[PDB]
C-alpha cells in the first residue's frame, strides 16, 4: 500500500475527495441534541380519580393494574406511587436491547382490558399509556400582569400550541396548567330548602346537554317517486353559562321551575385549580417544547423564536413571550470550542514545525490530513446511527493530538533521511514508508484493540463509553489510512530536494535554535547512556513508581460524571403537613424575595401544588435561572455558591416550613448522589405501622450501630397526616330508616366533584364540573345525612351515625414489584465501598423476621453487579495487545518490554489529580475530582498515546540490532533519532490541552477532568519513557 | 391457602422470567362465596336479585374527598383528608347483609 | 380561468369535493317546552328513533 | 349527530395536531363528511417499513384518547394499511334467487 | 395564502425537476474522479466530459 500509493497522487486525492464528500453527506446527515439515549423505556401511567385518599385510589386502580403488568417481554422492575391528591402513576422500568413502542402497545393492549374492571370514575378521564423518556428543548413564559391564568392558558391552548407542534423538529408539546370548564358551584342550602339533592342535578346536566342524531330524509329504502334527500340538523347542546343557568331542574304544577341560576353558580374556570406557575410574581402559564428523534436543536429554536415573534406582532395588550432556559445553547458553544481548539492545534502545529523543519512546505502536509480525517470520524459516525452531543465532541477535542501525531511522525522521518543522505523526496518517503509502515499498522491495531472494549459494557456508563469509542476508533483508523496513503504523496510531490552542506548550515535566529538542541539531544544521549549502565537500581526505582502509582490509584474517590453549572439551581420548599395553598404563596413569595436580592439569579420560577418528592397542597418548587457566563466569572459565581448562599438566607429568612437548595446534577437516570437506596418490602402483608416500625428500626440500626453518614440518613418519602377518618354503625342504620348509597353519595358529592357531561366552547370540546359550595366544606362538622327510602325523611343527622373523630393516617403509599415498600438513603461516608455496605444492610434486612426483604433501586442496581466487566475485559484487552504485539515484533519478549509503559500513565495521571485535589484543597473548595468516565478515558488516551510512542521507539531500535550491533548501542541510537518527534508531538499536545487545563464556562468541570488527566498524564508518561524504554529493551534482550 | 398463596406471591413472581409465557395454576385464588338455600327464600318472599342488589349497594367503596379543598377562600389554614371505609372484609360482617 | 385556455380541455375539471346540498334545521325553543310541560328527552328520543 | 365543522374540529383537529413528530410522515389529509364519519390519511416516505410507523400511529394516537369525546370511545378508531386502488372484482351471477 | 398542493403523481412530477442537473453533475464528476484515478492525469477526464 505504501509503495503503491506513492507513485500515485491521484489515486489518493479522489480517495480523499470521496472521503470528504462522504463526511459532508454525513454531516448534513446527523441529529443535533445534548444528550443520547442513556435511558431504558420506561412506561408512566399517570391515572385520574378525584376525590379520594392514597389507600382508596391504591387498592382501586394500582393493585388491579400491576397484578395484569406481567409477561411482557423485557419487563425489569415495576413500581405504583399515590397520594392524598387523585393521581397515580405506575412506573414498568424494562431492560435495555427492547423496543419502547412495542412496550408501550403491549401496556396499552393491558390497560385495554384491565380498564373493562375498573370503576366508572377513572373511564371518564381515562388512563393513559406515555413514555418516561423524552427530550427537552424549550421552555415558553407567557406573561401578562392584567388576565389570569385560565384565559392565558385558553390562549395558549388556542393560538400558540397548535402553531408550535407544526412545524419541522418538534416532537410533543406539553401545557402546564388546566383546560377550561364549565364549574357549577352548587349551594346545598337551597338544595335542603328546595327539597332537591345533587343526583337530580347530576341527571338534568346529563338530560337536558346532550346531542341529537336526528338523520336524513329520503334515505336509501326509499319509495318510487323520490327525487330530495336532505340531513336534519338538530342542534341541542348548551354552549353558553347563560344557557347553563337556565337548566329545568324540576317542573311545577303551576309553574316557575327551579332553574340552575338561583340554587346554583354557573361559570368559566379551570379543571382542578392545584397547580400553578409564577416567573417574578406575575402569573405565567407554561409550555416544555419536546424534540423528536433524528431532529436539530439549533435550527428548531430558532424556528420556534420566529414562530413566538410573528405570534407576538399578533398578541393582545399585556402578553408577551420569554424564554427563561434554552438547552439549544448548550451545544453550540461546544461546536465553537471545538473550532476554536482546532484553529489553535493548526495555529501550534504550524508554528512547531516552522520551529522544527524550518521550511514552509512541511507545514501544509498536517492541515489536509486531519480535516479528511475528521470528516471520515463523522461519516462513521453517521453511518452507526449516532448523532452530534457534548460526549461525541468532546471525543472530538481529545482526538486532536492523535490525528497529529502520526502526521508529524511520519514527515519527520522523511525530512530526517532527506537531511541525511541527500536523497529526493521520492526514494526517501519509500524508504521511511517501508522503515514505519509495519510500525503504524501495529499501532493502529493496538490502538484498536485498546478502544473496541469500551464499547462492550452494559448501562448507563456503556452508553457513555460508546460514544467515545466509537468516534475515537474511527478516527484513528481514518487518520491510519490517510497516513499510509494520501500523506506518501505529499510528501513525494510537494517537498523541495534538500541540499548538501548549505541546508544545516543556518545564519540567523535558527542556526543558535540548531545548535542548542544539538546540544540539548547530546546532553540527553548522555543521560541515557547514564541511565543504561545501572539498570538494577533503575528497575528497582521504577517497580517503586508503579506500586507507589497503583497505591495513589487505589485511594482515589469514585464517581461517574461530576456536578457542573448549567445556570440555574433547583429549590423546593417543604411546608409541614396540614398547610393550605395560602401560606404556601407566602412562602414562595418570601422564596422570591430573598432570590431577587442575589445579583447571580437572573429569573425565578415558581411552581405551588407540585414537587418531585410527591405532590400535595403543601409541597412546592422553584427554578432560580441565573445570568450569562460571562458576567459571573468570579469566585462566589458557580451554582454551588449561590446554591449555598440562598440555603443560608432561607434558614434565616423563611419562618414557615424550610427550603434547601442544591444544584441540578447530570443526566437523571444516572443518580450520581443517591447512595444506597432501600425499598424495605413486606411479603405477608401486616399493614403500616410494622412497616413503619420497621423501617424505624432499619433507620436505627444504620444510624447508631452503621457508618452510613448518620447526620443524612432519613426516610425518603412522607410523613404522615391528621384525618377525619368516620365508623358508620350499620347497626343503627338497620333499626332506622338509614340506607347506604345515600350516605355515599353525599359524601362523593359534598366533599369531592364530579363530572357529568361536555359542552362546545367555539369549536372545542369541554368538561362540565359540579363542586357544590366551597364556603361549606371548611369546618369538619359534616351534617348532611338524609334520604329515607320512602320519603325525604330528615330525621338525624351525621352525628350519631358517623361518630367522626380525628385520626392519623398516611398520605401516600407506594408499592414495588406488586408489594409495598419504604423508600430508604444509605451514603457510602469515609472511604467505604459498597460492596460491603449492601452485605450490611442485606445481614440487617435479613436479621429480621421471615416476611421482611429489601429490592435496590434506581442507581443500585448497576452497583450490585459483581466487578467481571471492568477488570475482565482490560485483561483481554492487555493480552491481545500482547498478541498483536507479538505479531508485529515476530518475538515474544518485547512485547513484554513494550508492555512496561502502562503503569506509568496510571501513575502520572493519579498523581496528577492528587495534586490538583491538595492544591484546590487549600486555596478553594471541596476537591471535585475523582476516578469518574471522563479521568478513565484520558488515561485511556494517554496510554494509547504512550504505547504508540514505545512501539515506534522498539521498531527504531530492533531494526538497528541487525547491522551488527548490541542492544545499548541500538537502543542509544534509537534514543538519539527519536528524541525530536517525541518532544515535538508533546509540546504540540501540552500547547494543545493548556486551554483545556484552565478553561472556565459552560460544562467546564468536565473540560478540566479530561484536560488535567491527559496534560499530567502525558508530562509524566513522556518524561519517564524516554528514560525507561531503552532500558526495559535492555533488561528484556539480556533476561531473555 | 396454599393456592391463595401461591396465587399472590409464587405466580406473580416466576412469571416474569424472560421465556415465561404462561403460568397455568391448578386451583383458583380465594373468594367470597355464598351459598343460597332456594327453600327459605319462598317463606320470606326474596329473590336472588334481591340478595345481588343488596350485595351491590351495601358494599361499595366510598371516596368521601377533603375538608379545605384547592378552590379555598381566604382564611383556611387546617386541610384533613376524610377517608370511610364503609366496606366489607370478613364472614361475619358479610352474615349481617341487610335484605329486608 | 383554468378552462378555454387552450392547454386544459373543457368537460372534464371538475371540483373534487362534494357539493353542498340543502339541510333540514330545527332549533328547539326551551321557553315554549317549559311553559307547556316537554321535557329535552322525549323530543330527542323522537328524532333519534323517527 | 355531527356536521363537517364540529366532526373535524373536535376529533381529527387534535389527530392531526398530534400525529405530527412521526418520522418519514411527508403530508397529511383529513377529511369529514356531514354523516359524522372521519378519515385521516397519513403518507410517508417511500422506503421505509410500515412496520414501525404503524405502532408510532398508535403510540401517537392513543395520548389523545381521553381528550377524545365518550362517542368515539366506544366505536374506536380503525387502523386499515390498506391500498386504495382496486385489484380485482369478482361478480356473482344467478337468476334462480336475488342478490341479498 | 392561497398556496396550492399538489397529489400522487403530480408530487413526484414535481419533486424531480431539481433532481436532472444534480444527477448529470454528479454523474460527470464520478466519471472524472474515476478516470483521474485510473489512468494518473488531470487533463485525461477533462477531455471525456466534452
Ligand atoms: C484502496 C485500494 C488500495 C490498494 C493497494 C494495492 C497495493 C498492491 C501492491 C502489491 C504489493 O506487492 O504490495 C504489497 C502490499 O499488499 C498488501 O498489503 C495487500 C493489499 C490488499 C488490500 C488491502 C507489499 O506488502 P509489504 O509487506 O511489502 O508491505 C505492507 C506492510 N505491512
Ligand atoms: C473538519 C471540518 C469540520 C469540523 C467539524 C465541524 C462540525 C460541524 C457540525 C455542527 C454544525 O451543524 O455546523 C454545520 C456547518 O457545516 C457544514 O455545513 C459542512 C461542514 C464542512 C466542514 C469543512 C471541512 C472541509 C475540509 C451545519 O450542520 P447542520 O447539521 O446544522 O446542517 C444544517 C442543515 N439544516
Ligand atoms: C484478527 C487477528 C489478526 C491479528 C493481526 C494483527 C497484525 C498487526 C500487525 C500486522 C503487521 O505488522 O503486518 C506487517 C506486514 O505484514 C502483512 O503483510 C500483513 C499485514 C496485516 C494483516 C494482513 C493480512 C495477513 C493475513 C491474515 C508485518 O511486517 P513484517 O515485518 O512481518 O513484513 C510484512 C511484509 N512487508
Ligand atoms: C502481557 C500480557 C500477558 C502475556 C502472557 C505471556 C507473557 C510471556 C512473556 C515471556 C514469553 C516468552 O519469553 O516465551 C519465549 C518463547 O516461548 C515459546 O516458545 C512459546 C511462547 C511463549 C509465550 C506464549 C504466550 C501465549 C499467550 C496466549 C494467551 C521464551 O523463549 P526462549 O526460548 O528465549 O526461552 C528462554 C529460556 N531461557
Ligand atoms: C476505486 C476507483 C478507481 C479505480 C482505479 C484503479 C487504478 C489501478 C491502477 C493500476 O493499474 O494498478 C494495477 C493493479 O492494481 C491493484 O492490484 C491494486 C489497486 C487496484 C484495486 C483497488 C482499486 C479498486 C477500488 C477498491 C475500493 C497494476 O496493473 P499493471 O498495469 O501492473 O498490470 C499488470 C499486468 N501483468
Ligand atoms: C471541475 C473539474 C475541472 C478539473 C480541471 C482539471 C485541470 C485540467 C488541467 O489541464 O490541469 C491539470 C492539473 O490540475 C490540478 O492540478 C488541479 C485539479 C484539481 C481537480 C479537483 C477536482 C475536485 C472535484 C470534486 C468534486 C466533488 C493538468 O495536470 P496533470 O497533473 O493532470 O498533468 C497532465 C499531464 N500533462
Ligand atoms: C427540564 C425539566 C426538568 S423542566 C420541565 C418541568 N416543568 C414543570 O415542572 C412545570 N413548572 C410544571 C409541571 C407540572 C405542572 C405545572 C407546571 N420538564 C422537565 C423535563 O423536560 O424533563
Amino acid at each position: 500500500m505504501a509503495k503503491f500509493f506513492i507513485d500515485r497522487p491521484i489515486f489518493a486525492w479522489v480517495i480523499s475527495i470521496f472521503i470528504i464528500a462522504a463526511g459532508i453527506f454525513g454531516i448534513k446527515s446527523l441529529p443535533v441534541s445534548q444528550y443520547p439515549s442513556v435511558a431504558a423505556p420506561t412506561i408512566t401511567l399517570h391515572a385520574i380519580y378525584p376525590g379520594a385518599s392514597a389507600q382508596v385510589m391504591e387498592g382501586s386502580v394500582l393493585s388491579v393494574i400491576e397484578r395484569n403488568m406481567n409477561g411482557v417481554e423485557g419487563l425489569d422492575y415495576m413500581s405504583t406511587s399515590a397520594d392524598s391528591s387523585g393521581s397515580g402513576s405506575v412506573s414498568l422500568t424494562f431492560t435495555p436491547d427492547t423496543d419502547e413502542n412495542l412496550a408501550q402497545v403491549e401496556v396499552q393492549n393491558k390497560l385495554s382490558e384491565v380498564l373493562s374492571t375498573l370503576p366508572a370514575t377513572v373511564q371518564q378521564y381515562g388512563v393513559t399509556v406515555s413514555k418516561a423518556r423524552s427530550n427537552f428543548l424549550m421552555i415558553v413564559m407567557l406573561s401578562s400582569d392584567v388576565q389570569s391564568t385560565e384565559e392565558m392558558n385558553d390562549y395558549a391552548q388556542r393560538n400558540v400550541v397548535p402553531e408550535l407542534q407544526r412545524i419541522e423538529g418538534v416532537g410533543q408539546v406539553r401545557l402546564f396548567g388546566a383546560q377550561r370548564a364549565m364549574r357549577i358551584w352548587v349551594d346545598p342550602k337551597k338544595l335542603q330548602n328546595y327539597n332537591l339533592s345533587f343526583a337530580d342535578v347530576g341527571s338534568a346536566l346529563s338530560a337536558q346537554n346532550i346531542q341529537i342524531s336526528a338523520g336524513s330524509i329520503g334515505s336509501l329504502p326509499a319509495v318510487r317517486g323520490q327525487t330530495v334527500t336532505a340531513t336534519v340538523t338538530a342542534q341541542g347542546q348548551l354552549g353558553t353559562a347563560e344557557e347553563f343557568g337556565n337548566v329545568i331542574l324540576r317542573a311545577n304544577t303551576d309553574g316557575s321551575n327551579i332553574y340552575l341560576k338561583d340554587v346554583a353558580k354557573v361559570g368559566l374556570g379551570m379543571e382542578d385549580y392545584s397547580s400553578s406557575t409564577r416567573l417574578n410574581g406575575v402569573n405565567t402559564t407554561g409550555m416544555a417544547v419536546m424534540l423528536s428523534n433524528s431532529g436539530n436543536a439549533m435550527a428548531t429554536a430558532k424556528a420556534v423564536k420566529e414562530r413566538l415573534a410573528v405570534l407576538e406582532k399578533y398578541f393582545p395588550q399585556g402578553m408577551s413571550w420569554k424564554t427563561p432556559y434554552d438547552t439549544s445553547k448548550f451545544v453550540e458553544i461546544s461546536i465553537e470550542k471545538v473550532i476554536h481548539t482546532l484553529i489553535e492545534a493548526m495555529v501550534l502545529v504550524f508554528v512547531v514545525m516552522y520551529l522544527f523543519l524550518q521550511n514552509i512546505r512541511y507545514t501544509l502536509i498536517p492541515t489536509i490530513v486531519v480535516p479528511i480525517s475528521l470528516l471520515g470520524g463523522f461519516a462513521f459516525i453517521s453511518y452507526m446511527g449516532m448523532s452530534i452531543n457534548v460526549l461525541t465532541m468532546f471525543a472530538m477535542i481529545l482526538v486532536i493530538g492523535i490525528v497529529v501525531d502520526d502526521a508529524i511522525v511520519v514527515v519527520e522521518n522523511v525530512e530526517r533521511i532527506m537531511a541525511g543522505e541527500g536523497l529526493p523526496p521520492k526514494e526517501a518517503t519509500k524508504k521511511a514508508m517501508g522503515q514505519i509502515s509495519g510500525a503504524v499498522i501495529g499501532i493502529t491495531a493496538v490502538l484498536i484493540s485498546v478502544f473496541v472494549p469500551l464499547a462492550m459494557f452494559s448501562g448507563a456508563a456503556g452508553n457513555i463509553y460508546k460514544q467515545f469509542a466509537l468516534t475515537m476508533a474511527s478516527s484513528i483508523a481514518f487518520s491510519a489510512f490517510l497516513a499510509l496513503t494520501l500523506t506518501p504523496a505529499l510528501c513525494a510531490t510537494m517537498l523541495k530536494t534538500i541540499p548538501k552542506g548549505h541546508h544545516e548550515e543556518k545564519k540567523g535566529f535558527f542556526g543558535w535554535f540548531n545548535k542548542k538542541f544539538d546540544s540539548w539531544t547530546h546532553g540527553y544521549e548522555g543521560r541515557v547512556a547514564k541511565v543504561l549502565r545501572k539498570t538494577f537500581r533503575m528497575m528497582v526505582v521504577y517497580i517503586g513508581l508503579a506500586v507507589v502509582g497503583v497505591f495513589l490509584f487505589m485511594r482515589l474517590p469514585t464517581s461517574f460524571l461530576p456536578t457542573e453549572d448549567q445556570g440555574f439551581v433547583m429549590v423546593s420548599v417543604q411546608l409541614p403537613a396540614g398547610a393550605t395553598k395560602e401560606r404556601t404563596d407566602a412562602t414562595l413569595a418570601q422564596v422570591t424575595q430573598l432570590a431577587k436580592s442575589i445579583p447571580e439569579i437572573e429569573n425565578i420560577i415558581t411552581v405551588s401544588g407540585f414537587s418531585f418528592s410527591g405532590s400535595g397542597q403543601n409541597m412546592a418548587m422553584g427554578f432560580a435561572i441565573l445570568k450569562d457566563w460571562n458576567e459571573r466569572t468570579a469566585s462566589g459565581s458557580d451554582a454551588v455558591a449561590v446554591a449555598g448562599k440562598l440555603t443560608g438566607m432561607m434558614m434565616g429568612t423563611l419562618k414557615d416550613g424550610f427550603g434547601i437548595a442544591v444544584v441540578p446534577p447530570p443526566i437523571l437516570e444516572l443518580g450520581n448522589g443517591s447512595g444506597l437506596s432501600i425499598n424495605l418490602q413486606d411479603r405477608n402483608n401486616t399493614g403500616h405501622t410494622a412497616l413503619l416500625a420497621k423501617r424505624n428500626e432499619l433507620i436505627q440500626k444504620m444510624r447508631a450501630s452503621g457508618l452510613f453518614d448518620p447526620s443524612t440518613v432519613r426516610a425518603g418519602g412522607l410523613e404522615d397526616s391528621p384525618q377525619l377518618k368516620i365508623d358508620i354503625n350499620r347497626a343503627a342504620a338497620a333499626a332506622q330508616g338509614v340506607s347506604f348509597a345515600d350516605i355515599r353519595t353525599a359524601l362523593a358529592s359534598a366533599l369531592s366533584s364530579s363530572y357529568v357531561s361536555d359542552f362546545p366552547n367555539q369549536g372545542r370540546l369541554q368538561r362540565v364540573m359540579v363542586q357544590a359550595d366551597g364556603d361549606a366544606r371548611m369546618q369538619p362538622a359534616d351534617i348532611l345525612n338524609l334520604t329515607v327510602p320512602n320519603s325525604s325523611g330528615i330525621a338525624v343527622p351525621l352525628s350519631s351515625i358517623a361518630t367522626v373523630s380525628w385520626q392519623m393516617g398516611t398520605e401516600q403509599s407506594v408499592r414495588f414489584n406488586g408489594y409495598p415498600a419504604m423508600e430508604l438513603s444509605g451514603s457510602p461516608a469515609t472511604g467505604v465501598s459498597t460492596g460491603q455496605a449492601m452485605e450490611a444492610v442485606q445481614k440487617m434486612v435479613d436479621e429480621l423476621g421471615s416476611g421482611y426483604s429489601l429490592e435496590w433501586g434506581g442507581q443500585s442496581r448497576e452497583e450490585a453487579k459483581g466487578g467481571s466487566q471492568t477488570i475482565a475485559l482490560y485483561a483481554l484487552a492487555a493480552v491481545a495487545v500482547f498478541l498483536v504485539l507479538a505479531a508485529l515484533y515476530e518475538s515474544w519478549s518485547i512485547p513484554l518490554a513494550v508492555l512496561l509503559v502502562m503503569p506509568l500513565g496510571l501513575a502520572g495521571a493519579a498523581a496528577g489529580v492528587t495534586g490538583r485535589n491538595l492544591f484546590e484543597g487549600l486555596l478553594g473548595s471541596v476537591p471535585s475530582f475523582a476516578n469518574d468516565i471522563y479521568f478513565q478515558v484520558g488515561f485511556v488516551t494517554v496510554m494509547g498515546l504512550s504505547a504508540k510512542n514505545a512501539i515506534l521507539i522498539i521498531e527504531f531500535a530492533k531494526d538497528l540490532q541487525a547491522q551488527g550491533k548490541s542492544a545499548v548501542e541500538a537502543a542509544l541510537e534509537a534514543a538519539r533519532l527519536r528524541f525530536r518527534p517525541i518532544i515535538m508531538t508533546s509540546f504540540a499536545f501540552i500547547l494543545g490541552v493548556v486551554p483545556l487545563y484552565i478553561a472556565g464556562g459552560a460544562s467546564s468541570a468536565s473540560q478540566r477532568a479530561i484536560g488535567t488527566t491527559v496534560f499530567w498524564g502525558m508530562l509524566i508518561g513522556t518524561l519517564l519513557s524516554v528514560f525507561l524504554v531503552p532500558l526495559f529493551y535492555v533488561v528484556v534482550r539480556k533476561f531473555f
